[PDB]
């Protein structure tokens, strides 16, 4: 079941988010420092969902706040988007994380795909509360989290996405992926996240 006995029976998402910091539907709430839930209003049209937050994301309470973040803010505008008219959450709402010695930063470790299905109550719930026209899922985790653990989503580029989920869907590259690497490819994968960024605007 998961994190379902924790979810309050509400739309409202500031009570949502309240129980979330209380949800102990799996092992992540241990060693996180909160829970960071979605952030936006129930108005927004497009939901755009990651994996979980990273480092910067656990101790600001707010999803997207670290250089995935930036990047995915410079794709918005590229895109004509703007963020503050969107929903932005996690597939996962606690950090899930390890230290290396002599590092710079907590180091994100990937959900499993339990952990994943343990907090997917509260994605059904935000959905539920926002009824966006399109969702917009950002990397492996999160596409697959609505579209089946076998997804991949680098053989879906582009493409408008459904499943009988509370949509359009679009899933993409995750920002922070773009962050790393030779320049020309770095540049064709942040015009191809535009892109489908523009697809899912589009969408209605
Ligand atoms: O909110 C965030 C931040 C970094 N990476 C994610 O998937 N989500
Ligand atoms: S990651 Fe999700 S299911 Fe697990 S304890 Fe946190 S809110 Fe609950």
């Amino acid at each position: 079941a998961g994190a379902q006995d924790f979810v309050p029976h509400t739309a409202d998402l500031a009570e949502l988010a309240a129980a979330a910091g209380e949800c102990r539907g799996c092992g992540l709430y241990r060693d996180a420092t909160q829970a960071v839930f979605g952030a936006g209003g129930r108005s927004a049209r497009i939901m755009m969902i990651g994996e979980q937050p990273g480092d910067k994301e656990d101790l600001a309470g707010l999803p997207f706040v670290g250089p995935a973040g930036r990047l995915l803010d410079r794709a918005l505008e590229a895109a004509d988007i703007d963020r503050d008219a969107l929903y932005v959450t996690n597939a996962v709402k606690h950090f899930k994380f390890t230290r290396a010695a002599g590092g710079k930063r907590r180091i994100h470790k990937t959900p499993s795909r339990t952990e994943v299905v343990a907090c997917r109550p509260w994605l059904i719930a935000e959905m539920t509360s926002v009824e966006p026209d399109v969702v917009v899922l950002l990397g492996a985790t999160a596409a697959k989290a609505l579209l089946g653990n076998d997804f991949r989503v680098t053989q879906h580029r582009g493409e408008v996405l459904h499943v009988d989920v509370p949509p359009a869907l679009v899933a993409t590259v995750h920002p922070s992926s773009l962050l790393r690497g030779p320049k020309e490819e770095r540049e064709s994968a942040f015009a191809g996240l535009v892109d489908d960024l523009r697809v899912a605007a589009d969408v209605r």
